[PDB]
């Protein structure tokens, strides 16, 4: 239900948006969140859902809050409070000064030099999967590509067996879009239960994989601890298993529904990177937040120490104050403004990997299957959370229109 309204919150600021089951979900997730930017809604609102918390609804406030880590701490970055309290991943649960030293280590395993080394295998995997689907004239895109394409690459990078994917994917999903079977704390402890023996093993006998690299790594010139390594490796798993996996499906749902936009990319494939950026804006999908370190008056609103504030990364690029006609996809948009990969000191460090995976998927798919549609009669369902997603995406095409390459 709705948590009782705290005394310090004026009733005129109440807007009971449920980030885990938003009212207008049937219209699309981004559409469902964009209700927070309707004409009657203030820049900063209180929702009584999910224990009660603030929501910044506009790009300007979201950006300002991500910059001000002194007032807006990452210590408790998830809603609901019990999830944010249990959340201890590194670097995300940390503020400067201590946070930054951990970013360099994470960059060693998923940063640009690593992405370069993996790029041929990434390309190869996309081609392999797509060629196998091509003659079928149909797929369940979420499970036939959106999942295995990013996840098998992450498993390879981390040196984990592919048979472990269903278990790990289940756990990650419970931390971002819980189905009610597990609390965040339970899913976290299970993920750590998995990692503990692996980290011990790889500190004793290091390999070349990501976990070995992190577990035996150094931070600001001193050895990382087993526990710090566990808390970082957990985060890396969530990133590899539950980000681009969802994003690809939003993109592909859009392309199937939009023949005019596909054709643009078939006629002019060099536009694909710009298209990637515009889609990252339009189908932005992350929303986490921060906790107030002290009482603070922010844009005329009295925020109280300990208050949680959702700062939906998703909303910045959908904000008409940041981009004209924001629900329209324009691959030639001149200034594509978004905070899809975050803002401030916690900027996504997986973004080279993410962009490569998106760009590769678009290029390799459109080359082989230029003409495809949503299965006739299908209604695409979505699920909202910390990272939002597509429940299923049945696609169809005429094999005669495809090219084996
Ligand atoms: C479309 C794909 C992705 C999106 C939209 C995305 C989004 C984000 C966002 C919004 C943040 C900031 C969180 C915050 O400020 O609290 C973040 C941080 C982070 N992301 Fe990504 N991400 C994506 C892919 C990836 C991938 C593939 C990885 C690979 C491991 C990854 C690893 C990380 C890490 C390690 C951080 C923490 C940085 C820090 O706290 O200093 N992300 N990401
Ligand atoms: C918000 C994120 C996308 C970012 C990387 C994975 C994620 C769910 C986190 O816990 C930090
Ligand atoms: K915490």
């Amino acid at each position: 239900n709705l948590a009782p309204l705290p005394p310090h919150v004026p009733e005129h600021l109440v807007f009971d948006f449920d980030m885990y089951n938003p009212s207008n979900l049937s219209a699309g997730v981004q559409e469902a969140w964009a209700v927070l930017q309707e004409s009657n809604v203030p820049d900063l609102v209180w929702t009584r859902c999910n224990g009660g918390h603030w929501i910044a609804t506009r790009g300007q406030l979201i950006r300002e809050a991500y910059e001000d880590y002194r007032h807006f701490s990452s210590e408790c970055p998830f809603i609901p409070r019990e999830a944010g309290e249990a959340y201890d991943f590194i670097p995300t649960s940390m503020d400067p000064p201590e946070q930054r030293q951990f970013r360099a280590l994470a960059n060693q395993v998923v940063g640009m030099p690593v992405v370069d080394k993996l790029e041929n295998r990434i390309q190869e995997l996309a081609c392999s999967l797509i060629e196998s689907l091509r003659p079928q004239g149909q797929c369940n895109f979420t499970e036939d590509y959106a999942e295995p394409f990013p996840i098998r690459i992450f498993m390879l990078l981390a040196g984990l067996p592919e048979e472990d994917i269903p278990h790990l994917k289940y756990l990650t999903d419970q931390m971002t879009r819980p189905d009610g079977s597990m609390t965040f704390a339970e899913a976290k402890e299970a993920l750590y239960d998995y990692l503990i023996p692996i980290i011990e093993q790889r500190r004793q006998k290091p390999g070349t994989d990501a976990i070995s690299i992190v577990a035996n790594g150094q931070v600001n010139g001193r050895p990382i601890t087993s526990d710090e390594a566990k808390r970082m490796c957990g985060l890396l798993l969530v990133g590899g298993l539950d980000t681009v996996v969802n994003f690809l499906s939003f993109s592909m749902e859009f392309l199937a529904k939009s023949p005019e936009h596909r054709q643009e990319l078939i006629e002019r494939p060099e536009r694909i990177p710009a298209a990637c950026e515009e889609l990252l804006r339009r189908f932005s999908l992350v929303a986490d937040g921060r906790i107030l370190t002290s009482d603070y008056e922010f844009h005329g609103v009295q925020l109280k120490k300990g208050d949680q504030i959702l700062l939906p990364q998703m909303l910045s690029g959908l904000d008409e104050r940041e981009n004209a006609c924001p629900m329209h996809v324009d691959f030639s948009r001149q200034k594509v403004s978004h905070t899809t990969f975050g803002h401030g000191s916690h900027l996504x460090l997986g973004q080279h990997l993410a962009r490569l995976q998106i760009i590769v998927t678009l290029k390799e798919w459109l080359t082989r299957i230029p003409d495809f549609s949503i299965a006739p009669g299908a209604q695409i369902q979505h699920k909202s959370g910390i990272v939002s997603g597509v429940q299923a995406l049945p696609l169809v095409w005429d094999p005669a229109t495809t090219k084996a390459v």
